[PDB]
């Protein structure tokens, strides 16, 4: 099955947060320029997660989307504080291919269906942040601050029922570490859904990507390993292809 390598760019006020090690760029903090660069070195898709203050957030995210869309021809997803249909709609119309929803989806699962009814299931990425609590995988909202008491098992099934197109599955246990993707979590989710699963959290070395794909991920997302050039994207794809993973070269 075909596998995707996805770069996540954390943004705020139209700037990439903590930038990159790429000396070749005019501006290593320019999300559009960085996105273009990633598409040229072989990234399959981009995910932008915005952290801009409330007063300028809506306009800032729309400007980001417009600027990014001019520079790239590969799919991109935008998210971070999308709480209703109109916000999602404006972002897709302005150029995003997909939107990520998380806290708002948990609080109002019909939001998934609402977006999907106009933009198709393929436009809706449900980001699920999960962690082990007393031996069970639980869903967390508010940037991992709130244990919802909802079992990951139940939420995955509901997300697909509501019409999501893809699940962006972040293990809070691994996110920010470089210890590996949470392959147990990925394997737990795999049989519960037909949807593409984007593995997120824990990437540290090329072998972690192989492990994630063996676990049943359809895509693997990473940020700082790419931005700080711990992993070269071309080298990663060549590595994965060598070991039998169907990646696009």
């Amino acid at each position: 099955l075909a596998k995707r390598i996805i770069a996540a760019l954390e943004v705020k006020d139209g700037r990439v947060v903590k930038g990159t090690n790429f000396e070749n760029l005019r501006d290593s903090g320019d999300p559009a320029e960085l996105g273009k660069f990633y598409s040229e070195i072989g990234i399959d898709e981009l995910v932008f997660h915005d952290h801009t203050a409330s007063v300028e957030k809506r306009k800032t995210m729309l400007e980001l989307v417009e600027k990014v869309a001019e520079q790239i021809d590969i799919p991109f997803t935008v998210g971070g504080g999308i709480h209703d249909f109109e916000t999602a709609s404006e972002l897709i119309l302005r150029g995003a291919d997909k939107v990520s929803i998380n806290t708002a989806a948990v609080e109002n699962p019909s939001l998934i269906t609402q977006i999907a009814q106009t933009f198709g299931s393929q436009a809706v990425v449900v980001a699920i942040d999960a962690k082990r609590v007393d031996g069970e995988f639980m869903v967390f909202t508010y940037s991992g601050k709130k244990n919802t008491g909802i079992l990951l098992r139940d939420w995955v099934v509901e997300v697909e029922k509501r019409g999501a197109g893809e699940i962006l599955l972040t293990s809070i246990d691994r996110d920010g570490t470089k210890s590996g993707y949470d392959t147990e979590m990925i394997r737990f989710v795999r049989p519960l859904t037909t949807l593409p699963i984007i593995a997120s959290g824990g990437a540290g070395k090329m072998e972690h990507f192989l492990e994630a794909f063996l676990a049943g991920a359809d895509a693997a997302l990473a940020a700082s390993v790419f931005h700080f050039r711990e992993i070269d994207v071309r080298e990663l794809k060549e590595y994965l292809k060598k070991h039998g993973v169907n990646v696009r070269l």
